């Protein structure tokens, strides 16, 4: 494995930061095309992007940083909010 496409350097860095969750029931993010995701307990389809090299998830007319998605979404993360 090589990471070389936007979809794989997307995925492994969605992997990576989702993989710091300390839920009892973990977080749960699924690449539902090379574009799409499904975050958590919602079924809601987000497009992600790469930026220079920061991964973006589509938020409500616009685009928010993942770790800053995460920060908002992922219950054991609260305390960053
Ligand atoms: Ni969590």
């Amino acid at each position: 494995y090589r990471p070389t496409t936007d979809a794989d350097k997307i995925e492994d860095e969605v992997t990576r930061q989702v993989a710091q969750c300390k839920c009892a029931k973990r977080f749960q993010v699924e690449q539902i095309g090379e574009n799409k995701y499904r975050f958590g307990d919602s079924q809601q389809l987000r497009l992600v992007r790469i930026l220079r090299s920061t991964v973006m998830v589509r938020v409500g007319g616009g685009w928010m940083a993942l770790d800053e998605f995460l920060v908002k979404n992922d219950p054991c993360r609260a305390r960053g909010r």
